[PDB]
């Protein structure tokens, strides 16, 4: 468990996780129920914050890197995956300015 | 700033030289590019020219306000382009060597 791991785990995981619009991103997409049958088409890495959260939990990464990765692959899946217009654009836009801010002060 | 600097001289330099990063160093051109919508769609351009002029000139003045304005260019790509366009892998490839650079910056 290294200090920038922790810190992503403590800081940024905390506060991401309870933030007001982080409950899209809480659980990988299902596409079923949400009804995007071309999701696992153009998406080919999904990724989202139960996982990472989970994975910091199991000590899962051996780097700080890693884990920062998983979460621009879940803002970076957002992004291309949806409408410019699309409300959950702007949401995980937020969070990850949150992410940024956070990871400019992470140790190392 | 350390940190600053470290973006400037470290992280801006090993993006810059990269051999994707040519689409980034300067703004978009709408127009030279054929692309009309780009500016419906991208209401805040942002590119590596422009973050360099503003590290050279002390734009910035904390760390964070630069690492937001290389995050709101990988984002204006990912969200102007469609999918399966290069310049999509071009700058994820982008994104992660300064995702890497950034966590080896001065605490
Ligand atoms: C958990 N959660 C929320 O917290 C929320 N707030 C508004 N819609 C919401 N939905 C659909 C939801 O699932
Ligand atoms: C991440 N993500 C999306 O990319 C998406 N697109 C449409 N609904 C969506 N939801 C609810 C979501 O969680
Ligand atoms: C950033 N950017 C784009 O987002 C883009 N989209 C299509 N060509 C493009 N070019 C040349 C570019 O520089």
């Amino acid at each position: 468990v290294t200090n920038q791991l922790q810190y992503l785990h403590k800081v940024v995981m905390k506060a991401l996780w309870k933030h007001q619009f982080a409950w899209p991103f809480r659980q990988p997409v299902d596409a079923v129920k949400l009804g995007l049958p071309d999701y696992h088409k153009i998406i080919k890495q999904p990724m989202d914050m139960g996982t990472i959260k989970r994975r910091l939990e199991n000590n899962y990464y051996w780097a700080a890197s890693e884990c920062m990765q998983d979460f621009n692959t879940m803002f970076t899946n957002c992004y291309i995956y949806n409408k410019p217009t699309d409300d959950i654009v702007l949401m995980a836009q937020t969070l990850e300015k949150i992410f940024l801010q956070k990871v400019a002060s992470m140790p190392q």
